[PDB]
């Protein structure tokens, strides 16, 4: 065998866990351990889990809320964590039984409205910025700071930002921020020594997740080796090694407002 | 919605046609019309039955040989080309049953040796250099120039090489040079205003072809649009173009020796 085979030991999912959790190191860089007594989150997708299951540590109850019920899947069935659906929540907050003194926003563009989020009283309020790269459409679409407004010298206000270093991405969206962590390491592991090509295994995931509902197909496919190297050397840690320093380019932080 | 899903029109195989097809005439230009009685071509994928099929009308025989006999399935029903797998055209040899006048290798790193091809008189002989940018290991992997060196002098000897223009790409192969284009492509496509991202549609081809020999999964594989776009906006068109400016990089011709 002279041509060789390599898969990367490190998934699409453990990109996305990378990058969730540097995320999430930002919010807990901002609340500095801060306790609550009702913690909502809106979006589950991709990080939204996540967030709730550490926060639950440091609150007496969370919510998890999406637009769309079948996230639920992606909401494991036992924990201090309550998954509803925005419907059951705004009628669970028009009978009162519901007043979180934070408040994360993880819906990004086309998401939650300001007039909605303007109906609670927080402690703390965190909005997740979707934009990326300077582009003008995109700066068009999103109101993160239409949706801050509300909450300004009333509660403490953060804005989530991730953005690649020196790199571009248009959004800061996790999936998004993987494909093109992926996709930039398979360029870069190209130029290694033996290398005759690499492949990031990527697929179109908000089509099987958004529009046919399987989850277990998601999961499946995210499982899948990050990048597939046809190459004369063994590259593999070298490979791991510019897949781990690129996702390291990714940089996320609370601006307060 | 406010985000929307596009397919390029273009797929994976318009690709790799359009590079067979670059290829292809830089080998036209060097036979300049020449007709032949019998032409050997050693080599299927991935492009050894389009050239073999275009040669057929300049030839009264064509023989595609390949030490995989699942190659076959490249080869389709409706044409004068005759397969044959390298132990089956060895047997032809030494039976005296062939003797081309045309040899063309497209076997690349690892392929054909050339004790064997010496044991042969042809008229041309042109050999397909694998080889891109400079690559230590690349480089001395292959011996493209020891498979020339019986012929020197006594036919007509044409080394085909093909490369990107101001790209990197380690090898000259077809699906490399397919899966480089696309990948830059959909990097390119990224930038344009208003889409998230875009997701190149590669697979790992030689798994499906090589180890479970599932042409018709390869074959399902490549029709594929080869790059699925999320954005704000309609970039179809946009995209198109990228993709075709990004596969006009391409350049291909045989050097005579
Ligand atoms: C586009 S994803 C955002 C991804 C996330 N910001 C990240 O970086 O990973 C939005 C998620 O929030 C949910 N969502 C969208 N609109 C919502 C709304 N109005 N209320 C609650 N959830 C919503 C969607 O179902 C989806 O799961
Ligand atoms: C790596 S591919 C070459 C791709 C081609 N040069 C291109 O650019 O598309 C090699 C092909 O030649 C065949 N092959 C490899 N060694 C061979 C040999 N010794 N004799 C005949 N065919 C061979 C393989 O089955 C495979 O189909």
């Amino acid at each position: 065998e002279m041509v060789k085979t390599i898969d990367t030991k490190t998934r699409v999912v453990d990109v996305t866990n990378e990058i969730a959790k540097k995320k999430y190191q930002a919010i807990r860089d901002f609340l500095e351990g801060e306790e609550f007594k009702e913690v909502v989150i809106f979006g589950v997708y991709l990080w939204g889990n996540y967030t709730a299951q550490m926060l639950s540590k440091y609150a007496d109850k969370v919510y998890l809320v999406d637009i769309h019920e079948f996230m639920k899947g992606f909401v494991p069935n036992n924990n201090s964590i309550k998954f509803l659906n925005l419907n059951e929540f705004k009628l669970k907050f028009i009978r009162g039984e519901v007043n979180p003194d934070l408040i994360v926003d993880l819906t990004g563009l086309g998401g939650i409205e300001p007039e909605f989020l303007a109906k609670f009283n927080p402690k703390v309020f965190i909005v997740e910025d979707p934009k990326g790269v300077f582009d003008v459409d995109i700066y068009e679409a999103d109101n993160t700071y239409k949706r801050t407004a509300p909450f300004i010298e009333k509660a403490k206000v953060g804005v989530l930002k991730t953005y690649r270093k020196a790199r571009v991405s248009k959004t800061s969206g996790t999936m998004t921020l993987t494909i093109d962590t992926i996709v930039d390491a398979s360029r870069e592991i190209t130029s290694l020594d033996g290398v005759l090509y690499a492949i990031p295994n990527l697929r179109y995931y908000e089509g099987i997740l958004f529009h046919e509902n399987d989850i277990h197909k998601f999961l499946s496919e995210i499982s899948q080796p990050a990048i597939t190297i046809s190459t004369l050397n063994d590259v593999l840690d070298e490979a791991e090694e510019i897949l781990s320093n690129n996702i390291n380019l990714i940089y996320s932080f609370v601006e307060e407002l």
